[PDB]
């Protein structure tokens, strides 16, 4: 079988030989009770690169040493990329989120060998499920795998946004002292509303996480919680998002998305928020519309924006966001630190190991199975 | 009375005529019970800039009207600044540790009129104590004003450090894209093993909000916490510093803070390779060039902070542009949230004072 993966580039100055730190801190399974990844081995050092086109997912030897070949890439839009060319005759098709290959219809009806549809990462939007289905592709993505990576980033945007953490540090780095040009725009967080408008993996983690900082938790979601969990997190439900939005300084974004509605927060929609509202956006870039924000944060309507996805992506060098006041933004990275990297390739080997094997894939792993939904 | 107050300088731009908010966050006590500073009237608006000369901690008209002077300086340095020369006649002394006016032997052999040293926030360092006790002079800080300002402080660093938050950023801000340089320098925090050396004010509501993130605590110090302390935050205990380094992902170092280059060549082979340092407790508690060293060799992952040596800083201090660093000047417990607290508690006190009422026990240093 050929193993077709798309992974993003290498570091400017080559593929590391050498790494922070030797290995990664102890994981045994997720909030809720779903274990970690579980393949029979692996052939790479938790705590390498393996995203990059030279770190292969750590794959090569396993697909090489079984009779399949393994073509990895990073050339995937258009009709003249190296992917869809590569793509005709492959059985197995392996992408990340942050350097998706799209399975569009006509892709897929192109791919006269495509069984399988594997996400290294989060999130199956690149696949069209329609034609998976009429296809019997199987589609399947290594769940959870960087959900608290991604926690992670929201909170620590959150209290760079409120605190001015960024520009303070470019004082310091430039030469500077400037205590009053720092502190003329930072705040403490605590006793802070704060509200998220999906209460799932991510948004739960993040709830859990602001909880000690003694900020009033709000969110909204599709279906309440339980009041079990809403009693040990004292959290205040809303029924809709606007509902929730002009009691809170902070806003969060994640997914899951209940209703993907481009550009939902716009200029008449920011009337919503409080003046000086903070908004931390990583579930999909054109959630917000790109100039709504960027005059909002011009004119004070905002006291910082912050996030890692981006309209379009990869966001040319010139996109607003970039050197717009109280920004707070990353490359689309938040769930593909080095320790997300070695869960998602695990899964990926896992899940490998189960389809070439014939063994049945993880329920939870499962988007589309034999010909419908899983 | 005669009242000088040194403050740090206003803006490049100006004092700030409008703020990004309205009001600040309505808080009535701290961890513990004790309330936030209780003046019997206030001049300001919280959220206003008061820590610079132009804000004056919303003193003037209070003491004016009272028929007192009041002298606000920023120029605090050597024998012929302001500071010094209006140092002589002044009754009250009122300066923050960001911008702090020192209070040597000599200085207060020279304050003939000198009975109140206030600290308008935390930490008299700068007052030399023994000086204070001989002479009947009164030491005054604003007990826990910013103390969950400086934790906030800690926590958001660390995050920083391990997730490589400030190049990424900078990537995004020069128009790069570039993943891979990003993360891969980049992990996740969960599950890493995080120390701090006191479990006072500070380094217990940093430990209070790194628990959640299911990372492994332990901690030193000079008195152990309450058991009931220590279970509720899965703490372990360490007697030395030097037993807590080699199983610590990430050292923190929290006043009360060998205190003196306690971070050295010799103890920094006791970390394990890849640590990451957060110090806002004193610039000296590390040596300046072996930080700087452990970044350029690769067994430090990371070094933030807010506290540098000397202070403020020179321009070409190498802990500005040194690989891997968070470092910001030292503005950590001076947030516009902050100033508004102990800009109150600095009125209350002096209420008491010059109204000859008792000043709140916790606000007391010398007296």
């Amino acid at each position: 079988a050929k193993v077709l993966c798309v992974l993003y580039d290498d570091p400017v100055d080559g593929y590391p030989k050498t790494y922070a730190r030797d290995d990664l801190p102890k994981i045994d399974h997720y909030p809720g009770g779903q274990t970690l990844p579980t393949p029979k081995a692996i052939d790479f050092t938790p705590g390498q690169l393996l995203g990059s086109v030279s770190g292969e997912l750590g794959l090569r030897k396993y697909l090489e040493s079984n009779g399949h070949t393994l073509v990895v890439t990073s050339d995937k839009d258009g009709p003249d990329s190296v992917f869809e060319r590569e793509l005709v005759d492959a059985d197995v098709v392996i992408s990340q989120p942050f350097w998706p290959a799209y399975l569009t219809p006509e892709r897929i009806a192109k791919a006269k060998n495509l069984k399988l549809a594997l996400t290294a990462g989060i999130g199956s939007d690149h696949v069209d499920l329609q034609s998976a289905i009429d296809r019997n592709v199987t589609v399947a993505e290594v769940t959870y795998c960087n959900s608290i990576s991604v926690a992670e980033h929201v909170v620590m945007m959150i209290l760079s946004l409120v605190r001015n953490y960024l520009p303070s540090h470019e004082w310091a780095r430039k030469g500077g002292w400037n205590i009053a040009d720092c502190v003329s725009h930072a705040y403490d967080l605590e006793a802070m509303h704060v509200g998220t408008i999906a209460a799932g993996r991510i948004g739960l983690a993040v709830l859990r996480r602001l909880a000690p900082f003694d900020v009033h938790l709000h969110y909204t979601d599709r279906h309440r919680l339980p009041e079990s969990v809403e009693k040990e997190l004292n959290l205040t439900w809303h029924a809709t998002r606007e509902d929730m939005y002009p009691v809170c300084d902070v806003v969060t974004l994640n997914i899951p998305l209940h209703s993907p509605t481009e550009h939902m927060i716009n200029d008449e929609t920011l009337k919503l928020f409080k003046r000086g509202a903070y908004i931390v956006n990583t579930a999909r870039g054109k959630l917000c519309d790109r100039d709504a924000v960027a005059r909002a944060l011009e004119s004070g309507r905002l006291a910082g924006y912050a996030g890692d996805v981006w309209f379009p992506q990869p966001a040319p060098k010139d996109h607003p966001w970039r050197t717009m006041p109280y920004n707070g933004m990353t490359p689309h990275i938040s769930g593909t630190t080095l320790t997300a990297q070695a869960r998602y390739a695990a899964g990926t080997r896992e899940i490998l190991e189960c389809f070439f094997e014939g063994r049945p894939i993880r329920d939870e792993y499962l988007i589309v199975q034999g010909g419908a939904l899983a």
